[PDB]
């Protein structure tokens, strides 16, 4: 039930007190938290996967040629309604529709001409907001070339905003209207060997082909080329440092009919959700030189790259992640219901990524304990950030709520920490307690 | 001349290669660094200055009704007006960028984009029709933060046990459909914004002036007298004076030279009609003069009394059985203009001597004297030629530096005094060149960025090296 679980500071129906539009969403201070660790996590890993890998930050508003060129204008549509949200940029368009009003059929052919003419301007005025990130490494890949000295392979990364004009949101953060993307653009020479499987030959799977085969597998053994299970196997091994659990982690091969028309491979990286069942959380697509080729046809601008004589358009190996949907894996995949002496809610996300590490608390409301805290307190803020103190209600209503958002270590002023000066560190998840000295509590 | 310098990394008009549209620029690799320096350091400021201070992540999409409550969509405007033909009459242009929710938006728009002078009258009646269908399901783009943390006060406040002070900081984007973008980062139709709203009882007197009384501030009023004050001497309450003060700190752990930084009042017919007290923070751009990158507001209870009878619901808080609506102060800050300043400030032509052939000589070189702890890349490794031997050493180091420092810059093009030339350039403060020696003693040398000193160092000793 993660419905009314996420209100508790994780996230909200966007601008929650008026009608909140479906597919959008504000994040809470725990839901900001949360997003945070994982996309720090996420760009430290992938950026960090090669010395040529860098995060860019493009604009979220690109010119119409951009998708002509991507294809969108011409195919991004469902059940044929296109899913692109238009921007018009100039006073033509609110001109144009304050006419639109007030229009009668008994007008003069001026008012009708005013309209015409007004909406020439604005369709010619119009951009989009972007329908994935991908589109801003690809036309800013001419200039980053260059400025990283024409060294291939290029990573650029992008984390930002995207928006599709979804028919029917639903499932909370899965299909939303605004969402995050996360995904590494790889411009790369697919006649080196610049990625060495010996890395990940021996990391281990769960795949799905596109035969529906369900096998465990070595990365050395998938039906892929090199440079392509190298990154199957990266991307399996920031999924287990980020905790997944082995068994509700799988890679998806696409069939020749499901995938997008320009991945010449598609896996889909997918969670079990224990509320939702198997859903992607990102993929890894080849997309030859699709990209790069349509942005140069379309643009005018040599976007190829000069070794030994020869001039070729960069290959493109795109490590995508929905970023709103690993979070709510995230979620949805540690909220444990437990009984043991009632039942508690206790949301067991990996330590590393809690939003909130440790809580400080008073054993009881006296000032000889709430002096104590509030030092204890005040050093750890120099080791964490953000730090819970709560000194209200019982100290076991304390502790429940606490393990229901998460945090790992409850600490506790007794009597006896103003005797010795240690205190208690309460597990989040076996509930054990041991007594520290305060000045050990770094470790 | 900045707008060819900022091409080596900074930002890019959008979407270069198309025909870019004014007002939006891409960040390249190095600003996209710099702006999340930028970022952090803010974060971990004015998020830290109060124990219930939190950041959230509103959605940019708001419905209209927010901004029937805000008062953007009757007050948000620019004045237009439409060579040496007589010019019109001066009209408002709202700055607000509608988006069309739902298909309604196509339907209607197709017969705009096809309305002909000879269409049916049955033509007609449909696209009046779909046109107001459209314009019911519009929301709109946010064009500040500031009502992200207004619409989820009522639950925030409550999930944070009813306390005032309560903060909630925005760090995202915002978008205006601004007539005529100028001047780089300074006039954008699509920019982020840090804004803290600090939720709070005015009667209470929860920020202690001590702290920043004698804080010192160059601050121009209403009036025009540019003077160099104390905080506690500011013609202001102590709750708002004592956040001009943290303001002020933040920028001098900036860096941002004493000088280049004031603080504007603006007068009664300047300022937003909401702001009771509104106070530009203004940074002296060597190019383009003073220009404001962010402010303090007071807003007294106007942005919670205007959403509550709006929306309807409760967003009073009771004290002593008594109920009220807490106060705002708003910390407002350019995201973009603040980096824009970063560049701009530091950016130096510098003119020196150095000993060279056992004698001092004259020389010049480009630096961007950024300060060591915000420069987008703290390191660069270099082997001395582009020899295997050194090449492979030099690499080494960078797989040692790499836990130390990220990113690291990597370059083994070009003489060493073409590299070094291009990390002064981008702000790099620190260069390390293997070279044959290296080969031998196991030592590198490190060029400081600002005196261009080199110092032979064990790779085993290089982690310490200092950014400040």
């Amino acid at each position: 039930d993660p419905k009314e679980y996420v209100l508790k500071g994780f996230f909200y129906p966007a601008s929650e007190i008026y009608n909140s539009i479906a597919g959008f969403y504000d994040y809470g201070y725990l839901g900001t938290l949360l997003k945070n660790n994982f996309i720090n996590e996420w760009k430290n890993y992938f950026l960090r996967l090669h010395p040529n890998f860098w995060e860019v930050d493009p604009a979220i508003v690109m010119p119409k040629e951009v998708f002509i060129a991507s294809g969108h204008l011409e195919n991004f549509n469902d059940p044929w309604f296109n899913l692109m949200f238009p921007i018009y940029i100039g006073p033509d368009s609110q001109e144009a529709l304050n006419l639109l009003k007030n229009l009668k059929e008994n007008v003069s052919e001026q008012y009708i001409k005013d309209i015409i003419e007004r909406v020439k301007k604005m369709v010619e005025n119009e951009a989009y907001l972007r329908p994935e990130t991908a589109q801003g490494p690809y036309v800013m890949f001419k200039r980053e070339f260059i400025l990283h000295r024409q060294k291939l392979p290029l990573g650029l990364a992008v984390v930002g905003k995207a928006f599709r004009n979804e028919i029917s949101p639903r499932q909370l953060l899965l299909r939303l209207r605004e969402f995050t993307q996360a995904e590494l653009q790889i411009f790369f020479d697919p006649e080196d060997n610049e990625f060495d499987i010996n890395e990940v030959k021996d990391v281990e799977l769960n795949f799905l082909d596109k035969e529906g085969n369900y096998k465990r597998i070595k990365v050395k053994d998938l039906p892929f080329p090199e440079f392509y299970a190298y990154f199957v196997g990266k991307v399996k091994q920031f999924y287990e440092r980020l905790g997944i659990p082995e068994e509700r982690l799988r890679f998806r091969e696409l069939s020749e009919k499901e995938k997008a028309f320009y991945n010449k491979y598609h896996v889909d990286i997918e969670i079990n959700f224990p509320t939702y069942g198997w859903k992607e959380v990102g993929g890894i697509h080849y997309r030859t030189d699709h990209d790069l080729s349509g942005h140069m046809k379309v643009s005018g601008k040599d976007l190829t790259v000069q070794k030994d004589n020869k001039k070729f358009i960069p290959h493109v190996l795109e490590l995508s992640f929905g970023v709103d949907r690993n979070v709510l894996a995230l979620i949805d995949l540690f909220l444990t219901e437990e009984e043991y002496k009632e039942k508690r809610v206790v949301l067991k996300i990996p330590k590393h990524l809690a939003p909130i590490k440790v809580a400080v608390f008073p054993l009881l409301k006296k000032p000889e304990l709430i002096e104590k805290a509030k030092e204890v307190y005040n050093m750890l803020k120099n080791y964490f950030y953000p730090i819970i103190y709560d000194e209200q209600g019982s100290i076991g209503r304390r502790y429940r709520r606490v393990d229901e958002i998460g945090v790992p270590y409850a600490i506790t002023i007794d009597y006896q920490t103003l005797e010795d000066n240690t205190v208690t560190i309460r597990d989040r998840d076996t509930m054990k307690q041991v007594r520290v000295k305060i000045e050990d509590l770094p470790n």
